[PDB]
């Protein structure tokens, strides 16, 4: 369910960020077109601490935490782009990332986004 204006909220997400904004343009406009939705329901993992990443996302709409253990760190701000670090740096997750509501999300798969890395 991707127009227009949700491509711009997607590729504004991405440019947020410090790394994919040193991106061509075209790669972070691949990146949207590739993107797909996934929702998550309140108390879901959407990512476990320890684990390989997957996939990027950027938080759409509901409350994300991250946590580490039984510590929690942080609230991810609406319309950000989370789990780049352990697809950038091939580290396993650094920490788990929990729906406090339900949760909607974008997530681009792991391979996809290799794929568009090496067009640079
Ligand atoms: N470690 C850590 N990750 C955070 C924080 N806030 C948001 N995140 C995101 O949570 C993600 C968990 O998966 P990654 O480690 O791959 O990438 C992490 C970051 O994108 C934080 O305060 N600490
Ligand atoms: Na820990």
């Amino acid at each position: 369910r991707k127009d227009s204006s949700e491509k711009k909220l997607i590729t504004d997400a991405l440019n947020k960020n410090q790394f994919l904004k040193r991106l061509d343009p075209q790669q972070i406009k691949d990146m949207v077109e590739c993107m797909y939705g996934r929702n998550y329901q309140q108390g879901s993992y959407i990512i476990k601490q320890g684990e390989p990443g997957n996939h990027i996302f950027v938080l759409a709409e509901g409350r994300l935490e991250v946590f580490q253990g039984e510590k929690l760190l942080s609230s991810i701000p609406m319309w950000t782009t989370f789990g780049e670090l352990a697809i950038l740096y091939n580290c396993t997750r650094t920490a788990s990332v929990k729906a406090i509501t339900n949760v909607k999300t974008w997530a681009l798969d792991r391979e996809v986004f290799q794929n568009i890395m090496r067009r640079t």
